[PDB]
């Protein structure tokens, strides 16, 4: 049963922290206890959500309990990420089952874990702890390349590290519907990576864009924007995977 | 193996007769040999695509080559309707496979049926020699019950007048994302019919609701607007599901 999810790629990018963002604001909306916890240093999801803690996940690996970490956001609980989760990744160097074992979630139905880019101890740390991951890559021909590394690291993790690590899917995000080439990119990772790709396609519009900075998630912010009926429409199809 | 594709609902509307038109485009700019055929007597698939003939489908019925009948646009061939068509309803009912038998269309790779509403003699030719059927509804409460009525015509034509007859899926059109309310129907129809709602989504938009009247598919009219995108995913999304 596909209970935590990472939201991983090869590059980062905006497109995977508003889909971590988003993805959290709709499942939550969809009745289910969501915990979005943010594993990258930058904090990119905790300054989306307008959040400014001093405590966060380095204090839940540090023994500190989660239930007094935690801040209600948007419907659901974010796990912030301060710049002291730096520290950690010095030592969860060669503890890549850390997370896991101190992830004491079983009060939610999903956690979402928004994972650095670059596989740095964290992001391994996030790929060690979840049963599902979800690729939000951008409608560039790069991602071909991309996507093809990180699902042999994850071929290669669920091997050596963690049995129960699967793809739920790619997602195809920024896709610039100014354009026919972001088509052409699209068609060419649906004809590689086939029903791994999810149908659901996050479109680049200028509502999305600006949620982060205004530290609202896209529900908040443009409840109405096609970003927003897109990332409605993704908590389903992610539903429906998971099922 | 799926070839004949019918698009067909309980009370007709734009959505299908623009989605018979750009599903059509679509799969032509797939690759695929692709004839559509206008089986309304009103001719709105035709007058869509700014074809003006005097032989049509009627004619096919009444004997004449189909390859004399063809007319090439966007891509593709269409077999046009007349105000002559009404003539053959009135000797079509009581021969549902009528159309099946006359249709040599053994050089295409696929075949859209431009199907009239309220289930006619023409609705049924149409299931009667279909494999595949797409049922385009609007978001709206409606197609709850609208649904479930064509799914029950599709269980008793399979059942009595052709075997190989099956759903492909239920496509959801006109999607106002002006409102909250398009995505709470959305909800419900995949919630009551699940997996056979097509995860892609066309949206009501003002460049494709004006592509008829200019008869041109959306391709030609405006390759880079919303309902082109949409309809550009929908044609992987039925090959996927035809596959």
């Amino acid at each position: 049963k596909v209970r935590r999810i990472a939201l991983a790629n090869q590059k980062g990018g905006v497109g995977k922290t508003t889909t971590a963002i988003n993805l959290a604001a709709y499942l939550a909306r969809l009745g289910k206890r969501v915990l979005l916890v943010d594993l990258d240093p930058q904090g990119n999801a905790t300054s989306g959500l307008g959040v400014r803690a001093e405590r966060g996940v380095y204090h839940l690996l540090q023994g500190e309990p989660l239930e007094g970490l935690v801040h209600p956001v948007d419907g659901f609980h974010l796990l912030p990420a301060t710049p002291d989760l730096v520290g950690a990744t010095v030592e969860l160097a060669g503890a890549p089952t850390a997370l896991r074992e101190a992830l004491r979630d079983e009060g939610y139905d999903l956690v979402l874990l928004d994972a650095p880019p670059s596989l740095s101890p964290l992001t391994l740390n996030a790929l060690a702890a979840a049963e599902g991951v979800v690729v939000p890559v951008q409608a560039e021909y790069y991602a071909l390349e991309g996507v093809a590394g990180l699902l042999a690291t994850l071929e290669e993790v669920r091997a050596g590290l963690n049995p129960r690590l699967r793809l739920l899917g790619i997602l195809v995000t920024m896709y610039d519907g100014r354009t026919l080439l972001a088509q052409q990119v699209e068609a060419q990772l649906r004809a590689h990576f086939g029903e791994k790709v999810f149908w659901t396609v996050i479109p680049r519009n200028v509502r999305l864009a600006e949620a982060p900075s205004f530290g609202k998630t896209i529900a908040q912010h443009a409840p109405t924007s096609p970003g927003a009926h897109a990332y409605r429409r993704l908590a389903e199809e992610v539903m429906a995977r998971v099922q």
